[PDB]
C-alpha cells in the first residue's frame, strides 16, 4: 500500500531518510552536450543539466540545444518535457521547442520574480495589444486572453510561425501562489490545478508532450508530473495502492536528475496523489 506507508514514514520523521534514499539511488547519465563550452549560456543552473539520452533536441542546425529533458512514462503512457524557466537569450529557443514537438500546454509553477530575484524570464506577453517576436526563431506570440483565479491563472495563447505563417493556440496553465518557502499546507488547490490541466486536453495523446518548467525545471515540475503519472497509474491498474511513489520517482529520474528536490516536495507529492485519488472515485 501507500495509505499506510504514509501513516509509518510520516509518524516517523522518516522523511528526510528516504529523500536521502532516493538521492543515492538516483541514475547518473552523462550531459556532456549540456556542459559544452558553447551552451554555457543557454543553463540557468550550472548544476542543473539534461541527460544527453533524453534531451530535446531544436530543430535547426546551428546549436540544438536547450535545457529540456522528455519524461517517457512507458507504462502510465503518459510524456512530459521539463525544462528550466526560459533565460533572456533562451525564449525564442523555448517557444521553438514548444511548435517543433507540437505541444498544446505550458505549465508553469513559479512567478517571474520570487525571493527578490528572477527565476524566470518574462517569456509570454502581458498584454493583448503587445505581442512579442522572437527574431532568433522566428515566432511571434499573442496575448488572446486569460482567466485569473485564485491560486492559479489560464491564459490562453496564439503561436505562430512567421515562417510558414501557420498559427497555433496554446493554453499557459500557470500556478501563482505556490509559497515564498516549503510546500501548500493543502495539496488542494495545487490537485484543481492539474485536474484544470487535465481537463484542456494538453496532457492527451493527440498533442505534443506538455512543457512543464518552474525555475530549474526538476522541483516543483517534478511533483506536478509525478502526482499525475501515480493517478494516472492508478486509474490502470486493478490494485490502485500497489503503486510505489518512489518507484516512479526513481523511473523519471532516469530522463531528469533531480525531480523533487526536497523531503517536504516528497510529501506533498506523496498527499496530493493519496487525496487526489479520493477526490476522482469521491
Ligand atoms: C547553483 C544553484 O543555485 N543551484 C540551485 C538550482 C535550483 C534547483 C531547484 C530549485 N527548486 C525548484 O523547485 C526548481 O526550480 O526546480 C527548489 C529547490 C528546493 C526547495 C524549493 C524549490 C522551489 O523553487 O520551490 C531552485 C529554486 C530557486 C533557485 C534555484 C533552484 C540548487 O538548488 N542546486 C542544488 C542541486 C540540485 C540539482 C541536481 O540534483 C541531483 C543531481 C544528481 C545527478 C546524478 C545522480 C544523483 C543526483 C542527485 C541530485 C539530488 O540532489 O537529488
Amino acid at each position: 500500500e501507500m495509505e499506510k506507508e504514509f501513516e509509518q514514514i510520516d509518524k516517523s520523521g522518516s522523511w528526510a531518510a528516504i529523500y536521502q534514499d532516493i538521492r543515492h539511488e538516483a541514475s547518473d547519465f552523462p550531459c556532456r552536450v549540456a556542459k559544452l563550452p558553447k551552451n554555457k549560456n543557454r543553463n540557468r543552473y550550472r548544476d542543473v543539466s539534461p541527460f544527453d539520452h533524453s534531451r530535446i533536441k531544436l530543430h535547426q542546425e546551428d546549436n540544438d540545444y536547450i535545457n529540456a529533458s522528455l519524461i517517457k512514462m512507458e507504462e502510465a503512457q503518459r510524456s512530459y518535457i521539463l525544462t528550466q524557466g526560459p533565460l533572456p537569450n533562451t525564449c525564442g529557443h523555448f517557444w521553438e521547442m514548444v511548435w517543433e514537438q507540437k505541444s498544446r500546454g505550458v505549465v508553469m509553477l513559479n512567478r517571474v520574480m520570487e525571493k527578490g530575484s528572477l527565476k524566470c524570464a518574462q517569456y509570454w506577453p502581458q498584454k493583448e495589444e503587445k505581442e512579442m517576436i522572437f527574431e532568433d526563431t522566428n515566432l511571434k506570440l499573442t496575448l488572446i486572453s486569460e482567466d485569473i483565479k485564485s491560486y492559479y491563472t489560464v491564459r490562453q495563447l496564439e503561436l505562430e510561425n512567421l515562417t510558414t505563417q501557420e498559427t497555433r493556440e496554446i493554453l499557459h496553465f500557470h500556478y501563482t501562489t505556490w509559497p515564498d518557502f516549503g510546500v501548500p499546507e493543502s495539496p488542494a488547490s495545487f490537485l484543481n490545478f492539474l485536474f484544470k490541466v487535465r481537463e484542456s486536453g494538453s496532457l492527451s495523446p493527440e498533442h505534443g508532450p506538455v512543457v512543464v518548467h518552474c525555475s530549474a525545471g526538476i522541483g516543483r515540475s517534478g511533483t506536478f508530473c509525478l502526482a499525475d503519472t501515480c493517478l494516472l497509474l492508478m486509474d490502470k491498474r486493478k490494485d490502485p495502492s500497489s503503486v510505489d511513489i518512489k518507484k516512479v520517482l526513481l523511473e523519471m529520474r532516469k530522463f531528469r536528475m533531480g525531480l523533487i528536490q526536497t523531503a517536504d516536495q516528497l510529501r506533498f507529492s506523496y498527499l496530493a496523489v493519496i487525496e487526489g485519488a479520493k477526490f476522482i472515485m469521491g
